[PDB]
Formats: structure tokens, C-alpha cells, sequence
């Protein structure tokens, strides 16, 4: 039956309603600190766009006009991000917020900030490397992280919306370059590839938030799966769907994939029974597998795996009770374990991708979740 989905949606709507009443636009809820207080994400924070995005998704699921009003308020507080030049994360920041806003409402107030942001994101693409530079800090000449695949969605959309084929082509080139260099022979991914800015040659292959340079950081594996599923959706290049299916098999068949399908924070840890799980990785995987299931020849195995993840995420173990968890929807994500950062806490992006997955699932099943 579908009762789990209906009650989870009801709970999500309550949580979002209370969150939007409690937090202040421009200081978005991010995670819960060890002392129980809430870590907030100002406009410079890479996660700042997720909460308004989650509000848009809550509105789409429920039809609740209050959630649309709150989504507008929390979105427009992020106006300054259209001037940010130093990061690939403009997709997570602006496209999850303003991008969803414009898709849902068609209101032109959202459009110019999107156009300005897209030009700034494209400016980070280096033609000689064939990729967007992820960040500007630290010792790397030209670091590109697996997470940067997610930020391509913004450019595919903007290239079409604004008649800027080089923006679209740059995103596609980034996906092709990453497909070659970020993946090991078993279809696991590295976190960071560092390039030579002039020659485009690979200089280093290393982790940032995983266990080791050689390891399979779970959220990174999820960003890869999603990145190629979405790149297929937006470009229709069969190389991307083939790559997505190879990644999906690596993930789904992995010896360290737990019975309940919520990944360990890194697939290569030795302590499988007691290793912290990462709900955010599970949510990203579920959302991606649902889209993959509609794109491929026989998608049932992908749909079923995503459904099983969603049932686990929607259980008492993962889904906050109404009014609890500082109004976050899910529990048990891991931000950066080796940094002692955000270990076993709700995270705003876990909630965003979880509601995205619920919306995709409900669309496939034709389930009405309107209040």
C-alpha cells in the first residue's frame, strides 16, 4: 500500500510549515549541531539554496499555497548569489532555489538572477581542461570534484533558456571529461581530480570527504549516478545513460550496500555493521534511480531499489516526527566524517532530494498527495 508515502508527505508539510515560520529568510536551516542548536546557512554557504528548494517541492506535493508563499520569501532572500563568482555551487545555491521557483511559477522576478548566475557559472569552465573549476582555494591548480556534476543541470537549462549554446556545450563537455577521469575501472568514483590548467592533463586523483584517495565516498557515488542520469535527461546522449547504468550496478550490487539500502558513509570502511549511515546519499540515489527507471529499456529493478530506499527513509528510524528534529524532515546524514563535521545529523540537502524522490515516485505511480 501507499500509506507510508501519504503519511510521510503529511509530516513533511508540517515540518516545512513550522520551519518557514521559525527560520529567517537569508539564514537557512542547514544541520543540527552536537549541542542541539541549528547551524544556519547564509547566502555564501553552499547549502543555502536547499531549504527554499524543499519548500517549492513541499508546495508541489501538497498544493499548500502557504508553502508557495514561504518558498517565494526564502528564495528572494538569496538575490545576492547572482553576483558570486568563486564557486561551482551556483547550481545547488541558485538553481535549487530560483530555478525551482521559476519552473513552478513562471514569474519573471526569478529570471534575471538566474541569467546572471549562469554566466558566472559558465565563466568557471576552462576550455583547455574541458571542465568547470570547482573552487579557487587551496593548493590545487585546478580542482574538479564529483559534486560538480550536479551543478551542470543549471547550465543545461540556462543554455537552452537564454539561447547560449556554449553554456549547454560546456556543461556537456564537463560531463564527458568527468566520465573519463573521475571513474575507476569498477565505476567507483574519486572525489577530486586535479588538472593542469594549460595542458588539461590529470595531475592528481584524490579524496576530499571520503575515507581514502582510493575509496568510494557514498554521497560522491550518488552525485555521479545522479549527474549522469540528469545529463542523459538533458542531452539525450546515450553515453551518459550507459554510464549511469554502470554506476547503478556498482552501487546496487555493492557488497557493502546494507540490507536496508541506506549506504555507509563510505562504501570501503572496514566496520560495516557499526559505520554511520548517510541518509543524504540514499536520498540522492533514490531520486536518481527513479528518473533512471523511466529512461532505460527495463527500469523495474531501479524503481524497486528506489522504492525500498524510500520506505526505509520514511520509517521511524529516518523520518522525524512532526515538530521534532528542529523541523528537518530526515535524520542520519553525514557531512564530512574525517573532519568531525556534521556526523549523524539532519542536513538540508537530504530533505531536498528526499522530497524530490517522493515527487518522482508519486508521478510514476500517479498518486495524488494534495492536502
Amino acid at each position: 500500500g501507499d500509506d507510508w508515502l501519504k503519511k510521510s508527505t503529511k509530516t513533511a508539510v508540517i515540518q516545512l510549515t513550522r520551519a518557514a515560520q521559525t527560520y529567517t529568510p537569508g539564514m537557512n536551516p542547514r544541520s543540527v549541531n552536537p549541542d542541539g542548536t541549528v547551524r544556519l546557512a547564509p547566502p555564501r554557504d553552499w547549502t543555502t539554496g536547499f531549504f527554499p528548494g524543499t519548500l517549492w517541492y513541499g508546495y508541489e506535493l501538497s498544493g499548500d499555497k502557504n508553502l508557495a508563499a514561504e518558498a517565494k520569501r526564502f528564495t528572494l532572500a538569496l538575490d545576492t548569489i547572482q553576483y558570486v563568482k568563486d564557486t561551482h555551487d551556483l547550481g545547488f545555491m541558485l538553481y535549487c532555489s530560483y530555478g525551482n521557483a521559476y519552473r513552478v511559477t513562471g514569474d519573471k522576478i526569478y529570471l534575471k538572477p538566474l541569467e546572471n548566475g549562469a554566466a558566472n557559472l559558465y565563466a568557471r569552465f576552462n576550455k583547455k581542461v574541458g571542465a568547470i573549476r570547482s573552487w579557487d582555494f587551496g593548493h590545487w591548480q585546478f580542482p574538479v570534484i564529483i559534486d560538480n556534476l550536479m551543478n551542470l543541470e543549471y547550465l543545461y537549462w540556462a543554455g537552452k533558456e537564454f539561447n547560449k549554446p556554449e553554456w549547454f556545450d560546456a556543461a556537456k563537455t564537463h560531463a564527458v571529461t568527468t566520465m573519463k577521469n573521475h571513474f575507476r575501472k569498477d565505476y567507483s568514483s574519486y572525489h577530486v581530480i586535479s588538472y593542469d590548467t594549460l595542458s588539461g592533463k590529470v595531475l592528481q586523483r584524490e579524496t576530499h570527504q571520503g575515507l581514502t584517495n582510493e575509496s568510494a565516498w557514498a554521497r560522491g557515488q550518488a552525485w555521479g549516478l545522479y549527474g549522469y542520469t540528469m545529463s542523459y535527461k538533458d542531452t539525450k546522449d546515450k553515453k551518459f545513460i550507459e554510464h549511469a547504468e554502470h554506476i547503478a550496478a556498482f552501487i546496487m550490487n555493492h557488497p557493502a550496500m546494507p540490507a536496508d539500502k541506506i549506504p555507509l558513509w563510505d562504501f570501503d570502511v572496514h566496520n560495516r555493521d557499526r559505520s554511520p549511515r548517510d541518509a543524504s546519499a540514499a536520498a540522492v540515489i533514490a531520486s536518481a534511480l527513479l528518473d533512471l527507471s523511466t529512461q532505460v529499456k527495463d527500469g523495474q529493478k531501479y524503481f524497486k531499489f528506489a522504492e525500498d530506499i524510500l520506505k526505509t527513509l520514511s520509517s521511524d528510524e529516518y523520518l522525524a516526527k512532526p515538530g521534532e528534529n528542529q523541523f528537518f524532515i530526515l535524520k542520519h546524514s553525514v557531512g564530512a566524517l574525517l573532519y568531525n563535521s556534521e556526523i549523524d545529523t539532519p542536513l538540508n540537502y537530504a530533505d531536498y532530494y528526499y522530497l524530490e524522490a517522493l515527487k518522482r515516485y508519486a508521478e510514476i505511480k500517479k498518486i495524488d498527495l494534495k492536502t
